[PDB]
C-alpha cells in the first residue's frame, strides 16, 4: 500500500466533522482508494442495541466499523479504540442536532446507549 496509508487512516478516524466528511466522500468513491486496500466491509448498525425511534445512525456505524476493522488489520487496535468509539459517539450526536425537544433528548439517549455498548469492551 502507499507510504501515507497510516496517516490517511488516521485522517478518516478523528472525531471532527471534517474527518467524517472526508470519510463519507471516500465511502462514496471507494474505488478511488483501491491503492490503499482498506477493509470497506460493514454490518451497519445490525450488531448495535435497539433503536426504537429509528434515528439514521447507519453511516455512524459504518465509519466505526471502518475504524475497528482497519486498525485491527494494522495490528494497532487497543491504542486507537478509544478515539474510534468517541468518533462514533460524535457522528451520532451530529445526527441528533437535527432534532429539538423530546426527540433531541431521545436521540442523544440512543446515541449514548450505542456508545456505551462498544465502550464496555474496553
Amino acid at each position: 500500500a502507499p507510504a501515507d496509508k497510516p496517516q490517511v487512516l488516521a485522517s478518516f478516524t478523528q472525531t471532527s466533522a471534517s474527518s467524517q466528511n472526508a470519510w463519507l466522500a471516500a465511502n462514496r468513491n471507494q474505488s478511488a482508494w483501491a491503492a490503499y486496500e482498506f477493509d470497506w466491509s460493514t454490518d451497519l448498525c445490525t450488531q448495535a442495541p435497539d433503536n426504537p425511534f429509528g434515528f439514521p445512525f447507519n453511516t455512524a456505524c459504518a465509519r466505526h466499523d471502518f475504524g475497528y476493522r482497519n486498525y485491527k488489520a494494522a495490528g494497532s487496535f487497543d491504542a486507537n479504540k478509544s478515539r474510534i468509539d468517541s468518533a462514533f459517539y460524535e457522528d451520532m450526536k451530529r445526527v441528533c442536532t437535527g432534532y429539538t425537544g423530546e426527540k433531541n433528548t431521545a436521540c442523544n439517549s440512543t446515541a449514548w446507549t450505542y456508545y456505551q455498548a462498544v465502550k464496555i469492551f474496553g
